[PDB]
């Protein structure tokens, strides 16, 4: 058994390989001690680590472990997954929407980090909590899928009214910009959470399309566990990527790109 | 008297020229009062721009020229920069209004190179949801000495005792420390500082990205979102500098569009 681990800020992704049978396992980073205990009882032929919490694992386990930089690991694993799933992309932006968001240009050969932003899954959870008091991820995301953003977000057409706007009227002009115009109207937990997801999605996508233009690629691959149990986030991102003339791709087990990559790096 | 008006989503900026230049701000909610004021005046030249220009034009009883806000903003900003002793060959300008519009000025003309809904509208709206404060001066004042430490997650918090691949002091996740501090008091000042933080960081990130793309080191920040918000100015300024770019603020930068409308 070969094991790759991407121990990130919020989730630990574990890939176990045995004779080309893969196991994909998610654990909370808060439960890292259990991952360590588990590892110490396993028969491991090779162990590769990546992510911010790789060191916490390495220092507490009884076996050697190779450690890799998460950006290279993510790129390597993502390339593997893309090819397995029948995407032959000459080049692409990849946006890793984790606790935070890291943006990369893959030129066909190697990755380069071309940007990043603190709008990601961490913000969804944290700001989500401040606005709703919900700490449970599944509960938080499920609720948001039922939300309406109309009373919260301001569109271009709301600013331009009955005049022709210089960019499309349906675009978000200001996230949370309708709130002060709806002070009688209600800001239900679902509606508020949908708007949080909305801003995070729009920001990530905006950054991704911008660097896509900069590096002259139309392909944008979105990965990260922030897309799990969040159809709304996937939709916000997908729709706006398409609107901007780019091609969005999601990847089966994309959140495990780093963990897979760690196993296959030299 | 010549008059230029930039009637935006939140504020109406009025520039009056007689000889002497005068600057006046009114709330877009009070657009009816601007209209009343205009209808009394003998105006030799009246120019309008911004989203609510049409509401003004359709309720006034005189003619008016209407200009596109992007060109107007560029024109007026160029004028202000020269008046204030800047000779910039080229630059990004970021207009942080209700929403945020990004432009590359090549020395000759502007091109819109991006935009984002993180701006002054979000500061007010999300600020309200987290603090129940509707008064702008109260909201921004309350944010000024907030502490973001219990709210925001840094790169070094994720990487712990290992060397991170990007600087450890960088924000990794806005609001990403909240779940690690559930026993803590999320005070209104702390929450609002975090709101300003995310807006500032997003705007700056976009500006520095297009600055790299279009090969300019100069980033000029305008918009009324910088009024009564030293913290926003600081978040933006510090991160722009960190990213190897030169940030500029402009006296009356928020009136760039209103001035520009007069001179187009
Ligand atoms: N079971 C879960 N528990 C908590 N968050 C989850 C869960 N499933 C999905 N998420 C979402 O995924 C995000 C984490 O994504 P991911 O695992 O890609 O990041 P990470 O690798 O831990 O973070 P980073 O790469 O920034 O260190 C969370 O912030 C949350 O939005
Ligand atoms: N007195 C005030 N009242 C309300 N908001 C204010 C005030 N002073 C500054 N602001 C801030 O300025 C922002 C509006 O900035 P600005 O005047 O540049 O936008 P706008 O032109 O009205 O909007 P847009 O160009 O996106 O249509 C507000 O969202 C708020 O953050
Ligand atoms: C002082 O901070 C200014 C704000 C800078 C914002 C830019 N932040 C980033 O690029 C980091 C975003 N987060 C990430 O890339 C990931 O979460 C890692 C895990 C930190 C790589
Ligand atoms: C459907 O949502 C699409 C995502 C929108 C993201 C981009 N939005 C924008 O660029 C508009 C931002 N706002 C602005 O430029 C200004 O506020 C104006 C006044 C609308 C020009
Ligand atoms: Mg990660
Ligand atoms: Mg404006």
């Amino acid at each position: 058994m070969k094991v790759g681990i991407d121990a990130g800020g919020t989730l630990i992704k574990i890939v176990q390989e045995q004779d080309n049978q893969r196991t994909f396992k998610t654990e909370l980073t808060k439960n890292i001690d259990q991952v360590v205990e588990w590892l110490n009882q396993q028969q491991i032929e090779k162990l590769c680590l990546t992510g911010g919490n790789a060191g916490v694992i390495a220092e507490n386990i009884n076996i050697p472990a190779q450690i890799f930089v998460e950006f290279d690991a993510a790129s390597q694993g993502l390339g593997i997954l893309l090819k397995e799933q029948g995407h032959d992309l000459a080049d692409y932006i990849f946006a890793n929407v984790g606790t935070g968001t890291s943006l990369h240009y893959f030129d066909g050969q190697s990755q380069r980090r071309v940007g990043g932003i603190g709008t990601g899954g961490g913000m969804i959870q944290g700001l989500g909590y401040l606005l709703s008091q919900i700490t449970d991820y599944k509960q938080l995301t499920d609720m948001a899928q039922h939300g309406d953003r109309n009373t919260i977000d301001l569109k271009v057409r709301h600013i331009y009214k009955d005049t022709e706007p210089p960019i499309p009227g349906d675009l978000t002009a200001a996230n949370f910009g309708h709130v002060l115009h709806h002070l009688d109207a209600d800001f239900t937990p679902s509606n508020k959470l949908a708007a949080v997801i909305g801003v995070v999605g729009e920001v990530v996508t905006t950054m991704a399309i911008t660097v896509a233009r900069e590096f002259k690629t139309e392909n944008i691959v979105y990965i990260g566990s922030s897309f799990h149990n969040n159809a709304l986030l996937r939709k916000v991102v997908e729709d706006y990527t398409v609107l901007r003339g780019c091609k969005p791709y999601y990847v089966e087990n994309g959140a495990f790109s780093g963990a897979i990559g760690a196993l296959y790096l030299e």
